[PDB]
């Protein structure tokens, strides 16, 4: 790889992406954040994977949490620590202070402290390092000038040891300075930003690399989730553009429309069904979640309108049962609120139902329905996500947007979506004669041929009809069309006065 | 209760952010839906006529049935109409119907047929010569049958 | 922070009621809505008819429309 | 036909059934003198009318 500066792996699902490797050995890199922002767990992380993937001893100094703590938290996220303490591969320096202390102790023991570390790395034979909460040293008495300088001394000596360290740094403000002191970001080879941004009363993370002294790395925010399985980070720009693309053609679970498309939906290609309130979007979903199972093959569907239940009753009056979907283990409803979360984490509890479950197949009714309240770039990045995964995956995709404007939206995007997808289904109202009725069309497809009709459809028990088209009528798109005939009683079936027969007999 | 009905939350919106009421549209709509009770909303469309959208701070999607009344002006006078947009699970009459307003009640008569562009309050009356086709006068093929 | 768990993460309204604080956790609320075919009235004959026979009675149904239209009355 | 003739309508009243038609009216020294409505037009409401001359039901 063409970098200079070595580099040893994070584990962490993520950070090796944006650190482009991961840490640089024999050098300090200083994670700083907010409080409660992600900090001391990627320490404990950093030092754990060693362990558990490298057999790397690690020696993770404590400063103002208790020793016995670090383990009994870290069984959160499932590690037992202790087990590592004690077949020594991790050892926990304790240096926090006592409950009927003194006061004045940090620049002797800085010196102390340096030689300490110094000694269990060389007894326990360790590679990675981690000092959590320099700063609380500091909050005894000091300012600017003796930070830098004994900081210094510790990232100083530790370098020259060989010790791939991490420092921990807490700071008020979420974009202002880096680290208290402003100081510590100069000190340090490498500067690793944790935030927890606020706005619109829901709450964001997200990891920065300002700085790799060294080598190259990927630059800016990226958004990040504690799991039960600790960080987890999506470079969503790290998101190459290489997935795979097929000429397979698969179902819409409607016949009619199949044709419409050229021979069957691609697999490998995303799917926008844009149509007003009440247009029929859920329905068409449905009928593909269904068929997608009516194949036997796996299919996810995430309501974020309707309840898991409702979306059953209106599922089953359209015929299609999803009650023996979900028992055959073949499609999974998911279901939940946009507001009960930031996307983030939508976007990965997407992400994690698809990998414990492996559809074939992927339906999110209602995108717009996630794009309440968020910024468009905001939402529109979080679709590129989305997007970009289950294109990488052969997984295909029908996405649903409601446009805000019914009968008169000259906008089928709204967020303007409509490039990244890759083909559409715009389903709309039609005023003719003091009537709202339907219509759908393909608007397009980027491999198929696809027709180009404006095709009138019905809703009834058993599903969406496609009859024809509007021939006659300009200003179609309009929603309120202009009839307009040159014919209409052309032939098609004449012949006038006894045509029918009734329901006795034919 | 098992019926509740709250006149106006296009009354509640004043003001407020658009999010803080959209949040609150949720927090009164689950927990009617939860616990076994039948809400209707009355909204308010900031615009008489003409109005694109049948909310404002685009509530609709969250909903299951929608019911619409939108004027239409007909021959100088300003009469009602009435329309059910959407319902997720039966099937709802299609027609735009007009209707009175009396000391009984609603009256749900007929539909502009004979009109168009109706969702824009000014339909455009377009009688001229109803379905008989320029047929009114059947031509004169009809000069055979009747003889002495 | 909840050092060791895990919590809702972002703010949250309460009020401070004559019954202590009362905090509505307005994301936590599931989507799980019990629902049926069941239908109920609206006080208006020929509209159940145009909803094809009533309203169902586990759903939100919508009224909207110009100043004076009468959604009040509906 | 060229002139900013007026229009005076009961749009919403809660209790009462007030007239529905969109009557015209004029100014003069005595007051407002409210007229007939404009039953032979279109678009009223938008502003610039537009007759209808409808050719009766042509014979
Ligand atoms: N199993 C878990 N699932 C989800 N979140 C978790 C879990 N365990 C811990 N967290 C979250 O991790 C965070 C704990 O922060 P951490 O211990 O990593 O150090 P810190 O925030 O950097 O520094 P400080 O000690 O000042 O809080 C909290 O915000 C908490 O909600
Ligand atoms: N059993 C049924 N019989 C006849 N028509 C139905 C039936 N179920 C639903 N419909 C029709 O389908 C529409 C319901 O919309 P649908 O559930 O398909 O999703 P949508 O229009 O994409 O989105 P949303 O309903 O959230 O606005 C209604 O407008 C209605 O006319
Ligand atoms: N007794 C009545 N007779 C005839 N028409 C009536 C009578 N009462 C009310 N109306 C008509 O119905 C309308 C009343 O509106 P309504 O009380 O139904 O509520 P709304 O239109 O939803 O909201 P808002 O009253 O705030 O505009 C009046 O504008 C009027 O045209
Ligand atoms: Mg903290
Ligand atoms: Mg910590
Ligand atoms: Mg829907
Ligand atoms: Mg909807
Ligand atoms: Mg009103
Ligand atoms: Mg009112």
């Amino acid at each position: 790889e063409h970098q200079a500066i070595a580099k040893m792996r994070t584990m962490i699902e993520g950070f090796d992406d944006i650190s482009h490797g991961g840490l640089p050995i024999g050098r300090s890199t200083l994670v700083s954040g907010t409080s409660g922002t992600g900090k001391t767990l990627f320490s404990i992380q950093f030092l754990y994977n060693g362990i558990i993937e490298f057999d790397e001893p690690g020696v993770f100094v404590t400063f103002e949490e208790t020793p016995q703590d670090i383990i009994k938290n870290a069984r959160s996220f499932g590690w037992d620590l202790a087990k590592l303490v004690d077949e020594g591969k991790l050892f926990i320096l304790d240096a926090s202070p006592d409950p009927e202390g003194q006061e004045v102790v940090g620049g002797f023991d800085l010196s102390a402290l340096i030689e300490r570390i110094n000694y269990a790395i060389q007894k326990y034979r360790a590679r990675r390092v981690s000092i959590d909460s320099v700063t609380s040293v500091f909050q005894q008495y000091d300012a600017s000038s003796v930070v830098r300088r004994e900081l210094f001394r510790l990232v100083a000596r530790l370098k020259q040891i060989g010790a791939t360290t991490v420092m921990t740094t807490e700071r008020i403000e979420e974009y202002g300075p880096i680290a208290r002191y402003g100081v510590e970001e100069f000190v340090s080879d490498n500067v690793v930003i944790l935030r927890n941004v606020l706005e619109g009363e829901r709450r964001r993370r997200t990891l920065e690399i300002l700085k790799l002294r060294g080598t190259s790395h990927m630059k800016g925010e990226y958004p990040f989730t504690i799991t039960d399985h600790g960080i987890n980070i999506f470079p969503l720009g790290a998101m190459r553009l290489t997935q795979r693309s097929s000429n397979v053609r698969v179902s819409s679970g409607v016949v009619r429309l199949d044709e419409m498309c050229g021979g069957g939906f691609f697999k490998d290609s995303i799917i926008l069904a844009t149509g007003a309130t009440g247009t029929g979007k859920t329905l068409l979903v449905s009928r593909f979640v269904e068929n997608a199972c009516a194949n036997k093959e796996r299919a996810i569907l995430f309501a974020y309108e309707e309840s898991r239940a409702q979306l059953l009753r209106n599922a089953y009056s359209w015929g299609m049962d999803f009650e023996e979907m979900e028992r055959q283990n073949l499609l999974k409803i998911v279901c939940a609120y946009p507001e009960s979360a930031g996307l983030e984490d939508h976007l990965q509890i997407i992400k994690s139902e698809i990998n414990d479950f492996k559809p074939a197949r992927i339906a999110i009714d209602s995108l717009s329905a996630l794009a309440r309240g968020v910024s468009n770039n905001a939402f529109r990045q979080f679709v590129i996500g989305v997007t970009g995964y289950a294109k990488q995956e052969e997984i295909t995709g029908l996405f649903t947007n409601t446009s805000d404007q019914f009968m008169g939206a000259h906008s089928i995007t709204d967020s303007h979506i409509a490039t990244i997808t890759d083909t559409i289904i715009l389903l709309q109202y039609v005023e003719i004669r003091g009537e709202m009725s339907r219509a759908i069309n393909v608007f397009k497809m980027r491999g198929s041929w696809h027709d180009k009709a404006i095709r009138e459809f019905m809703i009834s028990d058993k599903g969406p009809d496609i009859k024809d088209s509007f021939r006659n009528f300009e200003r179609i798109i309009s929603g309120s069309p202009t009839r307009i005939t040159v014919d209409e009683k052309s032939e098609l079936s004449r012949i006038v006065r006894g045509v029918q027969e009734k329901g006795p007999e034919s």
